[PDB]
């Protein structure tokens, strides 16, 4: 679980969005596993606008943060799950690091701010949904 709170927006994994997120929907993209909903309170986070390929992510299944080197956002095949059929997920960045399904929503940050959230993983890999291209999050 986990979200990014920026301005009057909440960014969550689309597969974990709640009834309230869908009732206050701003934008969603199943191909990216992202959903953004509106909030009444001003958010705590800031978004990186950079090309960093290293950073630190939070891993809830270890209660720890880990440093990672990750690939640039790209189209990657993701096997079927209870949430989606087998498909290509876009704007996904892979890295070597521990993750389990419940880790989705953990933030990845570089020295410039929030880069993205955990969205996929497996066998010593962890994948992050990039948010750096969503310029409208802090217009
Ligand atoms: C950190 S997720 C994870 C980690 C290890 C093993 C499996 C994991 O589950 C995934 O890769 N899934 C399940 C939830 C939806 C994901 C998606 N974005 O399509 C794909
Ligand atoms: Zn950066």
């Amino acid at each position: 679980s986990g979200a990014i709170y920026v301005g009057n927006y909440r960014v969550v994994n689309r597969h974990l969005a709640t009834h309230n997120d869908w009732a206050n929907l701003v934008w969603e993209d199943s191909s990216r596993d992202l959903l953004v909903s509106s909030t009444t309170a001003q958010g705590c986070d800031t978004i990186a606008r950079c090309d960093c390929q290293t950073g630190v992510y939070y891993c809830s299944s270890r209660r720890k943060h880990y440093p990672v080197s990750f690939s640039k956002p790209s189209l990657i095949f993701v096997e079927a799950s209870e949430y989606y059929p087998a498909r290509y997920q876009s704007h996904l960045m892979l890295a070597v690091g521990h993750s389990e399904p419940g880790d989705c929503g953990g933030i990845l940050r570089c020295q410039h701010g929030v880069v993205g959230i955990v969205s996929t993983g497996g066998n010593g890999l962890v994948g992050f949904a990039d948010v750096r291209d969503l310029l409208w999050l802090d217009e």
